[PDB]
């Protein structure tokens, strides 16, 4: 149906916009702290602590399968990246502090993406 096609074109355009968001967020992480999964071969106890690991590469795979149906879904995964880091790492560490900073700088990017998704429909 043409209705189905139109929904598919909307999902594609949302995907395009979330790609630009994901690239922008990732530029706020030049050290690449959040780029890849934590390796269970080097924080071997990680999964006893953190139930839903998340990272930018994992988000990118989901994005490329058009796996985010709305901005809220994409935001939830970004929030897992930050929140997991702030739980596993202590307040005094480079990792916790990098998560605070990414959250702060990511706020700006996400605030405008919400306006664009609402405005474009
Ligand atoms: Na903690």
């Amino acid at each position: 149906s043409m209705e189905q096609v139109a929904m598919e074109l909307r999902l594609t355009e949302l995907t395009r916009l979330l790609r630009s968001v994901l690239d922008q967020l990732q530029d706020k992480d030049p050290a690449r702290i959040f780029a890849q999964p934590v390796s269970l071969k080097e924080v071997p106890d990680y999964l006893d602590h953190i139930k839903h690991p998340m990272d930018f590469a994992t988000m990118r795979k989901r994005l490329e399968a058009q796996g985010y149906k709305n901005l809220h879904e994409f935001e939830e995964d970004f929030d897992l990246i930050i929140d997991n880091c702030m739980k596993y790492n202590a307040r005094d560490t480079v990792f916790y502090r990098a998560a605070v900073r990414l959250r702060d700088q990511g706020g700006v990017v996400l605030r405008q993406a919400r306006r664009e998704v609402d405005s474009i429909g």
